[PDB]
C-alpha cells in the first residue's frame, strides 16, 4: 500500500492533522502488537498517520531536518528513508545532497531497536539515504550513541555523525550468536560516511560478539579514546569451531573502505571469523589489532600503511594476512603462495603535501592521490596513480597486485568502494578501496604537455 | 467476593468452569474502554461469575494450576492463593502456576503510550516456568511494563535469553511514567537461567529485591549479571535515589549462584544487610558519579566478590570484604578485612546442620527453619560481623532483617548480613559439655 510520509519536522505525539516521525514508527510498532485491541486502534491511522492498508515504509522529505527529543524504540520491521526523485529527469546533482536530516535535540541516542514476541524473533531494519546526526559533545548515552540494536539493521547511503556514548559511538550492538542463541543484533553499513562518533571502547560499533558488516564506506575522524580499544569492537569471540565458516563466507569485518584520519585506539580487532579484504586504512593512529588464535581470520588485498601503528597482535594470533600492501609490523602468517607486497623505505603513499585535496596529475611519485570526492559520488576516496615511473603495472605496488579468482580467501571483491564492477581481466585487481578504471590522468598528462 | 478459579486447565471456552486464564479476561475486559466489550462480560466470562466478583482473583491452596500460553494482563489485579489459626509452615500450601508448553506464563501490559502504569500482585504463590523447554526470548516467567509487586512467592524455572524470570520495560521521567518497576519481598529465587539478567533485566535499574533468597540461578554471559539493567538513570536525579534507598537489593541472602555477577551496582542503586557468599560473581561496580552505597553486606567467599571498571566511584562502607571489595577512601565507615585461613561456614558443607561447638566459623550453614518460608545463614557468636554496623547516612542498617525481625538498638549497632543474631541458641547448644 502507500508509504507513510511524515508530514511534520518537530518531535511530538499529539492527536492531530500532522504526522510525525515518531507517530509514523509507533504507527507500525501498533499494527505488529500481540493485542488484537491495540492492533485494531490503529487500523484508520495514528494520532495523525493515515494508515488502512499502508506500508511500513517511512518517508522523509528531501532537505529537510527532523527533529527529536528523545530517542524513539522499534518494535516491529520498517523502512526509514528520503523521498527519491523521478528518475526520468535529469539528476546531475551529487549523490547524498539532499537526505533528510534525523537531529537529536536532546541527550538521547537516536534509536532503540528490540523486540518482546513470542518467537517471530530478528526482524531486519532498513535506514537509507539519511544524515544521522546524534547530540555529539552535549550527549548522555552510555551505549550506543545512535542506535542501541538487537535486530538485523542496514545502513546504505547515509551520513552517520555526532554518536557519543561510553561504549558504541554510532551502534552498541547486543547479543551472542549460536544454534540456540538465533535473536542476536547484526549491523550491516554500505556506502555510507562514518565521521565525529567517539567512545571509551567502540568509538563507531561496540559489538557483544563479531556481528557487523561495513562495506563500501568512508571512516574518518572517528576516535574511541581507550588506545588499546577499536572504532570497530568485539567485546567477545566465538564458541569455538564455527569461525572457519564464517571467514571464507566473509559475513563479519570490512571491506571495500577507505579508512583514514582515526583517533586513539585501533580500527577494529581482528577476532576468528572476520575478515579484511580491499581497504585503504592509511594516516590512522592505529590500524588492526589481532587476535585470531584459530587463524580463521583473512586480512587481504589492503593497503595497511602510513599508520602510527599498522598492525600489533596480541598473545596468540594467526590471523591470515596476504596479499596487501604492508610494512614489516603487518607481515605476518603470509604464505608462500600469497605473499604480501612489501612497501619500500623510499616511497612516498601520496602525492603531494595534503593528505586530502587536489591530485597533481604532474607529480612524478606518490602511489595514491590525494583523498577527493568526486561531483558524481556520494563518498570520497584515495585514487591510485598510474605513474609514468612505470613501465609496465608490475611496477606498481598497488595495481594488478591482486587476484580476482570466493575462491581461495584471497580473492579480490566483486565491486570496489564506488559500486564499480572490478572488471578482473587476466584475473587481476587493485589493492585497496578503489579499482583504476577510468585514464584520465592520462588524457589530461598529454593536455598539460607543451 | 474474589474471583474463584474452579478448574486447573487452561482455556478460554464458554462453559461452566472458570480458569485462570478467563478470570484474567474478565478484568480485562471489565476495565475496556470498548463499551461492548465491558457489557459483553456484563454477568461475567465463560464461567467466571461477576456480579459482585472484585479484581483478585484466588487460587486454590496445594492445586496446581496450568497454562499452555503465557496470559496477557492489561488491568490492575491481584492474584493469590486463597487463605487457611494456621501452624503450618509458612509458603508450604502455595498454589502453583506451571508452564506446560514453551512460553512464558504472564506478559503485564496494557501497552498505553500516555496512561500511567497500573498495579499488579502476585502473592503466595509457586511460579514454575517451561526450564530447559523455554522458547522465550524476553522474561521466562513475566514480561513486565506495569508496576509489579511480588511476595511471599517461588520463581523457578525461568529460562530465556533475556531476563530469566523478569524482563522489566521502560525509562522513569516526569513526562514518561509508564514504565515498569519490579518489587519483591519475601520470595524464593531459584533455577532461572537467562544469557544476560539471570534473574531481572530491566532497561534501567528499576526494581527492588529484599528479604529474599537468590540461589541457584545462572546469568551464562560472565561479564552480565543475574540483576542486570541496560541503562542508567539521569545524572541529576541518583543523588535522591541512593539517599532514598529506592533501587537495590536489601536484606537477601544470595548464594550458589553461577556464571556473571549478582547485580551490576550503577549510581542511584544500593546494597544493604545482604549476605553474599559462596557464588561465581559478586557486585559489578558501575557508578562513575559516587551516588551508589554499599553498606553492612558480607561480601566473601564467592570466587569474584567485586569488579569495578575503570571510572566507578561506589561507596563502599562497613562490610565484611576481601581485597577486590575494600576501599581506602572509606575513613569514618570502613570496611572490615575477612582472613583467608577463617573457615567461612560452621559446617561441612553451605547448607544444613550448624557445628555448634566450633570457633573457625562465621556463619552457620544455610537451613530453613521450620516457622519460616525461607532460609538463611544465621552469624554466631564469637564477632567479626555481630554489632558490626551501626544503626543510626548512608551507611545506616535496615531497620528489619531477612525475616522481618526488628533489628533493635544494642547501642545503635547491628549485625552484618541479612540475618540480626538475636537468639543465644548457640551459647546454649554448647550444653554438650558431658
Ligand atoms: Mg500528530
Ligand atoms: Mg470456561
Ligand atoms: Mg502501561
Amino acid at each position: 500500500g502507500a508509504d507513510i510520509e511524515v508530514t511534520t519536522t518537530i518531535d511530538e505525539d499529539v492527536d492531530n492533522t500532522v504526522c510525525s516521525l515518531r507517530e509514523a514508527v509507533e504507527l507500525i510498532n501498533k499494527r505488529n502488537s500481540s493485542d488484537s485491541t491495540v492492533v485494531a486502534s490503529v487500523k484508520d491511522g495514528y494520532h495523525g498517520c493515515g494508515n488502512k492498508d499502508a506500508s511500513s515504509n517511512i518517508i522523509l522529505q528531501r532537505d529537510k531536518e527532523y527533529t527529536l527529543n528523545s530517542r524513539i524504540t522499534i518494535t516491529a520491521p520498517l523502512t526509514i528513508s528520503t523521498a527519491k526523485n523521478d528518475s526520468t529527469l535529469v539528476d546531475t546533482d551529487q549523490p547524498g545532497s539532499h537526505n533528510a536530516t534525523i537531529k537529536m535535540a536532546g541527550t538521547d541516542q537516536l534509536f532503540k531497536i528490540d523486540d518482546e514476541s513470542v518467537e517471530k524473533a530478528s526482524f531486519s531494519v532498513l535506514l537509507s539515504d539519511l544524515n544521522l546526526q546524534g547530540a555529539g559533545a552535549n550527549s548522555k548515552v552510555l551505549t550506543g550513541g545512535l542506535i542501541l540494536n538487537h535486530e538485523k539493521l542496514t545502513i546504505q547511503n547515509s551520513r552517520l555523525t555526532g554518536g557519543y556514548a561510553n561504549q558504541g559511538g554510532v551502534i552498541y550492538n547486543q547479543g551472542f550468536a549460536s544454534k540456540s542463541d538465533r535473536t542476536f543484533g547484526f549491523v550491516y553499513i554500505v556506502n555510507s560516511l562514518i565521521q565525529n562518533n567517539k567512545a571509551a571502547q567502540g568509538g563507531v560499533i561496540y559489538s557483544e560478539q563479531p556481528l557487523f558488516l561495513i562495506t563500501q564506506s568512508v571512516i574518518r575522524d572517528n576516535e574511541v579514546s581507550n588506545t588499546s580499544g577499536s572504532l570497530f569492537f568485539s567485546q567477545d569471540s566465538f564458541d569455538d569451531e564455527s569461525t572457519g565458516e564464517y571467514v571464507v563466507q566473509r559475513a563479519i569485518g570490512l571491506s571495500n573502505s577507505t579508512v583514514f584520519h582515526n583517533k586513539g585506539g585501533f580500527i577494529t580487532n581482528v577476532r576468528d571469523g572476520m575478515f579484511v579484504n580491499n581497504i585503504t586504512m592509511i594516516k590512522n593512529d592505529k590500524g588492526l589489532f589481532l587476535e585470531a588464535p584459530q587463524g580463521n581470520a583473512s586480512i587481504s588485498n589492503s593497503i595497511l600503511v602510513g599508520n602510527t601503528i599498522n598492525c600489533q597482535a596480541n598473545s596468540t594470533d594467526k590471523a591470515i594476512i596476504q596479499s596487501n600492501l604492508v610494512t614489516t609490523e603487518c607481515n605476518r602468517n603470509a604464505s608462500v603462495k600469497v605473499p604480501n607486497i612489501l612497501y619500500p623505505a623510499n616511497q612516498k603513499l601520496i602525492a603531494g603535501s595534503t593528505d586530502e585535496g587536489v591530485c597533481d596529475v604532474a607529480s612524478k611519485d606518490g602511489l595514491l592521490c590525494p583523498f577527493n570526492t568526486p561531483k558524481d559520488s556520494f563518498l570520497g576516496f584515495f585514487k591510485p596513480r598510474l605513474l609514468e615511473s612505470y613501465n609496465t603495472l608490475a611496477d606498481s605496488l598497488i595495481i594488478n597486485k591482486g587476484r580476482l579468482y570466493s575462491v581461495g580467501l584471497a580473492s579480490c571483491e566483486t565491486l570496489d568502494q564506488r559500486g564499480k564492477r572490478r572488471t578482473g581481466y587476466d584475473e587481476l585487481c587493485d589493492l585497496g578501496a578503489i579499482e583504476y578504471i577510468g585514464l584520465n590522468d592520462i588524457f589530461e598528462a598529454q593536455k598539460i604537455e607543451w
